[PDB]
């Protein structure tokens, strides 16, 4: 038992529940969806 933690865990943090979502993304997704219909199949 006993209070004072100190000495956390030198770095990452315990965050409780679970550790901070983790990045790992980089450069943009580029969906890319070329669409396009047909502007109301234009008479």
């Amino acid at each position: 038992g006993t209070n004072s933690r100190r000495n956390r865990l030198l770095q990452s943090d315990y965050m409780n529940m679970t550790p901070r979502r983790p990045g790992l993304t980089r450069k943009p997704y580029q969906p890319y969806a070329p669409a396009r219909d047909f502007a109301a199949y234009r008479p």
